[PDB]
């Protein structure tokens, strides 16, 4: 809703845009007061709602920030805010663009190189690791909301505006996008940090296939291809979940919705999924070999099999 | 002190030993009222103070097998005691042998398949899985305490004559045997079930390569040979040790005693000498295996507990997943 040329809080003059993405507008501009330096600002909607959850993103920044004095866990860094015309307005660190589409300017189903995401996924580490420390779940990693500077060289997670405390983790099976959304989320049972780390692995395949990994049209065709990768849902799990129900059967078996309408059950499903296929089309196969496995362990179905975060870190693929 | 032949508590007629392990000799034995099933009877020495840790020993193993029913977990199963000759008498499930002495039959720095190592690896986690569920800490696991059945597919930790509970942390420098010995314990940190873990790495290498990871002659040496693998122990670790002053200078220099009379080397950093790869070392599949060991040591090996990997990420590792 916002005008080029104009100035905003009587130094950011707006010179151009970032995008409507998809709840509030962001700019670039130049800061007057700081030798003209670039800033991006982030207009919240108009919005009863909307600005509850935006005074929420800064409260999450201001914490994540104040907690990485040295800015070395890859969130981005909130300068200030202000008000303009009745939107509250956030002052980020200028980013160039966001992962999803440097992903476009590869071009169809290419992907980054292998260096790339090895370095990304290091980088998103820390960031989990960051987040974890303060309580937080972002609740939104996918690539459209991880930025990155000029070079390409380092990124930042951000727009934390589904973000939440560990502890008041409401009982959704919406809560993060669904392409990104785990298991644990979609079946109703609890969750914590797990989910962003699920969120991570289908965002590192994506970085390097070019791909979506789980491209489910609703919550059971999700749960399907998950299935599709690790078999079956473990049994303890599927009994955990509030939605259980709606999902699987007493014979814990999986009701899979089809096409007019159909509803098969299955009692297996037996991993269909070629991980390691994908992650090639046509020692640099070295690494594609660890990144696979690293996918692997990072897409387990039972969030408590999942590797923690400092092992991520640890790993074959980060550490070359 | 028993006779071949002496028929125990009315039922158990002892045939043969398996000998002192230590603080009490085990013989095997057959149960007349089972039909002669073959079991192990452990008998406490006389002492006041040894039968003190024989009811601890009884205690862990009660909660231990208690809180395990189905038996999944890889401890020793205790079947019950009786008392003779005023010794405590502990009755188990027989085994066969422990993985000291299958580690001798195997030959001079031979050590097991890889195979075995990665079955044994995950039996000895799931161990540690349940310690920790019950918060025991073991405090001597090796090969020697660790028993395997007649066809070794299967292992038990053993021997809680060391046990404690988490919380009564009694600062000593001295706990466990010292080859198997972490870190913590010599600096005088305060330890937990890492402790543990950290052993069980130590025996995982010497599984593996037939080799004693770090054969230190004093807590000062082992120091030394742990620092050889990860480089200089970190100052905020230094700092939390009880008896950091033996080992470490003002500077937090690490102090190296040597003999011939005892002399000092201070040196200001320690850079990594030993090569674990190499040690520890036929085909590919398993090579890589050996890659994923290696790298499953790594995480076991860190000088410092909080950052030593965890039993459930251990269980996940890509070297037990196969």
């Amino acid at each position: 809703r916002v005008n080029i040329g104009e100035v905003l809080d009587k130094r950011y003059n707006v010179y151009g845009y970032t995008g409507q993405g998809v709840f509030s507008n962001v700019v670039r501009a130049r800061d007057n007061a700081r030798a003209n330096q670039e800033v991006a600002v982030k207009i919240i909607r108009n919005n009863e709602l909307m600005q509850k959850t935006g005074l929420k993103e800064l409260e999450f920044l201001k914490k994540l920030n104040d907690a990485d004095p040295d800015d070395k866990f890859h969130c981005l860094r909130l300068f200030r805010h202000f008000y303009h015309k009745q939107h509250l307005c956030l002052v980020f660190e200028p980013l160039s663009m966001n992962l999803r589409e440097v992903l476009k300017k590869y071009g169809k189903d290419v992907g980054l190189h292998i260096k790339a995401v090895r370095s990304y996924s290091q980088q998103l580490f820390l960031a989990l690791k960051l987040l974890k420390r303060c309580n937080i779940l972002h609740a939104d990693i996918k690539p459209d909301n991880i930025l990155v500077n000029e070079s390409k060289t380092i990124l930042k997670l951000c727009d934390f505006g589904s973000a939440s405390h560990v502890a008041d983790n409401d009982i959704t099976p919406y809560l993060v996008s669904r392409f990104y959304r785990a298991p644990e989320i979609i079946i109703g049972k609890s969750y914590d940090y797990g989910i962003d780390m699920w969120s991570v692995g289908c965002t590192l395949y994506e970085l390097y296939t070019g791909k979506i990994l789980f491209p489910g049209k609703t919550n059971n065709h999700m749960l399907k291809l998950a299935m599709d990768l690790k078999g079956k849902m473990p049994n303890k799990m599927i009994r955990k979940g509030v939605f259980k129900d709606q999902h699987f059967d007493q014979n814990l078996n999986f009701m899979y919705i089809e096409v007019r309408e159909k509803v098969t059950v299955m009692s297996t499903i037996n991993p269909t999924k070629d991980l390691l296929a994908d992650l090639i089309g046509c020692d640099q196969r070295k690494k594609v070999h660890q990144l696979k496995d690293l996918l692997d362990q990072i897409l387990m179905l039972d969030p408590a099999k999942r590797i923690s975060i400092n092992q991520a870190l640890q790993h074959a693929f980060i550490q070359e």
